[PDB]
C-alpha cells in the first residue's frame, strides 16, 4: 500500500512515459500542447502541458522524447521513450559492462544505456539548465518507460549536483549497471528515484544478473492484473539491493505485464 499523494505522481509520471511513444510528440514545435491518440495521456492534457523541446532519433540508439512545461504542477519534464518493437532487444546481446567513473567510483553501466545518454548530453543538459533558469521554483523530473526509463535513470543520475533536484520515476526499466551503480541510486543523493515494476514483466529481470547487473533498492511493486486499474492499495514497497518478492521472482515472465503500467503503456503511435 503507498499513499494518495505518491499514487497520484505514479499516475501523472505513467502518462508522462506513455505521451512518449506517440510520433507526434517527437517532432512538435516548442510552446504546442503535449496530446495523445487514444486516451493514452489524459492528465498530461488536462495540466496543460507544452513542450519546451521534442526529438526523434538523436545521438547513438534512436534517443527520441520530449523537455516539456507544465503549468498545473510547476514541473520540468524529460521524458524518454523506450524503443518502438520490445520483441526485438529481449534478443538484445549488447549488455556489455562500461566504465562509469564519472558518476561513481567503481560504477559500470550498460554499454547500450550510457553510450546513447552520452551521445544526447551535451544538448539535453544545456536545454534543462536553460529551463530551470526561466522556472527556477518549477520542480525538475525525468521519466521513462522501459528503455527510456534505464535512460532516465542514468541521465539523472549524470546531472544530479548541478544545483537542482532532480527525482527520476522508472516503468518497467531494466537493470542499469553492477551493484556499485546499485548502491549509488540507492543513497538517492540529489532527488529520489522511484523504480516502478508491474506484476511477473520480463523487462525489469534483464540483463541477466550474472552479467554483473543489479537493481537499485526500493521496488515499487504494482501487483494488479494486467488491463485492470490500479488502486494505492495495490502497490507494495519492495526494500533491498536485488530483493526477491516483487518482480525479482523465479515464475513464468509475460511481455503484455510490461505495456499495462497504469494504463496501455508504450503501445501510443
Amino acid at each position: 500500500e503507498v499513499s494518495q499523494d505518491l499514487f497520484n505522481q505514479f499516475n501523472l509520471f505513467a502518462q508522462y512515459s506513455a505521451a512518449a511513444y506517440c510520433g507526434k510528440n517527437n517532432d512538435a514545435p516548442a510552446g504546442t500542447n503535449i496530446t495523445c491518440t487514444g486516451n493514452a495521456c489524459p492528465e498530461v492534457e488536462k495540466a496543460d502541458a507544452t513542450f519546451l523541446y521534442s526529438f526523434e532519433d538523436s545521438g547513438v540508439g534512436d534517443v527520441t522524447g520530449f523537455l516539456a512545461l507544465d503549468n498545473t504542477n510547476k514541473l520540468i519534464v524529460l521524458s524518454f521513450r523506450g524503443s518502438r518493437s520490445i520483441e526485438n532487444w529481449i534478443g538484445n546481446l549488447n549488455f556489455d559492462l562500461k566504465e562509469i567513473n564519472d558518476i561513481c567510483s567503481g560504477c559500470r553501466g550498460h554499454d547500450g544505456f550510457t553510450s546513447s545518454w552520452r551521445s544526447v548530453a551535451d544538448t539535453l543538459r544545456q536545454k534543462v539548465e536553460d529551463a530551470v533558469r526561466e522556472h527556477p521554483d518549477y520542480r525538475v523530473v525525468f521519466t521513462g518507460h522501459s528503455l527510456g526509463g534505464a535512460l532516465a535513470t542514468v541521465a539523472g543520475a549524470d546531472l544530479r549536483g548541478n544545483g537542482y533536484d532532480i527525482d527520476v520515476f522508472s516503468y518497467g526499466a531494466p537493470r542499469v549497471g553492477n551493484r556499485a551503480f546499485a548502491e549509488f541510486l540507492t543513497v538517492q543523493t540529489g532527488g529520489t528515484l522511484y523504480r516502478i515494476t508491474h506484476t511477473n514483466d520480463i523487462v525489469p529481470r534483464l540483463p541477466p544478473r550474472e552479467f554483473g547487473y543489479s537493481h537499485s533498492s526500493p521496488e515499487y511493486w504494482i501487483k494488479s492484473g494486467t488491463l485492470v486499474p490500479v488502486t494505492r492499495n495495490d502497490i507494495v514497497k519492495i526494500e533491498g539491493i536485488d530483493a526477491t518478492g516483487g518482480n525479482n521472482q523465479p515464475n513464468i515472465p509475460d511481455i503484455p505485464a510490461h505495456l499495462w503500467y497504469f494504463g496501455l503503456i508504450g503501445t501510443c503511435l
